[PDB]
C-alpha cells in the first residue's frame, strides 16, 4: 500500500485512500544504480 506521507496538500487529517497507477506492491529488492 502507498502511504500518503508528508505533503504540502492533502485531502484531510485521515489517511483515507491514495490514488496510484495500476501495478503491484512489492518490497524494494537489493538493486544497483
Amino acid at each position: 500500500y502507498r502511504q500518503s506521507s508528508a505533503t504540502s496538500s492533502f485531502g484531510g487529517l485521515g489517511g483515507g485512500s491514495v490514488r496510484f497507477g495500476p501495478g503491484v506492491a512489492f518490497r524494494a529488492p537489493e538493486i544497483h544504480g
